[PDB]
Order: structure tokens, then sequence, then C-alpha cells
RNA sequence: UUUUUUUUUUUUUUUUUUUUUUUUUUCUCCUCUUUUUUUUUUUU
């Protein structure tokens, strides 16, 4: 599944690929998807130093 | 000489029922005068 802002495909797939803001968006609410999560992996961790998105 | 990112129109449907017009009041109440009562009869 792809949860990009401008492309939404299979939002109920086993594997979801999304931008970072989506993860916090589904973490503010419950969304009952955190219960069946085994691995969550981040691809670019060097944005902790980002001045506006860190 | 002005880059990068910020998801979206609630889920559900394959439940049983053996009655019958109406419907429920109003009180006792001084009748004035020629009479017995005429009468057959025939033409419809």
């Amino acid at each position: 599944g792809l949860l990009t802002g401008d492309v939404q495909l299979h939002p109920e797939a086993s594997c979801l690929i999304m931008t970072t803001e989506i993860l916090r968006s589904m973490l503010y609410s419950g969304s009952d998807v955190i219960r069946d999560l085994e691995w969550v992996i981040f691809d670019e961790v060097h944005y902790i130093n980002d001045v506006e998105r860190g």
C-alpha cells in the first residue's frame, strides 16, 4: 500500500509505505493498526537536524 | 537567484404476532255539551 499525499493505493495492504507525517497522523488517533505492527523502519534518520521538519 | 512535505466521502442486515357493528339516563301529564246510537229498500 502507498499512502503518499497525492497517490493512495490499497490502504489496507499488509505493507504500508508512507511519508513521515502520515505516521504521526495515524499515531494521534488509534486507527487500530498499531496493534498488528511488528516492524516499523525509518529510511532517512538524518532529518533530526532538519530546521523545519525535525 | 525563492527548494521539501502535510492519508480520506459510518460499519451492519436473511424480524415473530392467534381480532370484529355498537358502547352510557331525564318525571307525572282535565280531549267542552241535541241524543238514544242510525240501520229495510232500489238503481255502481
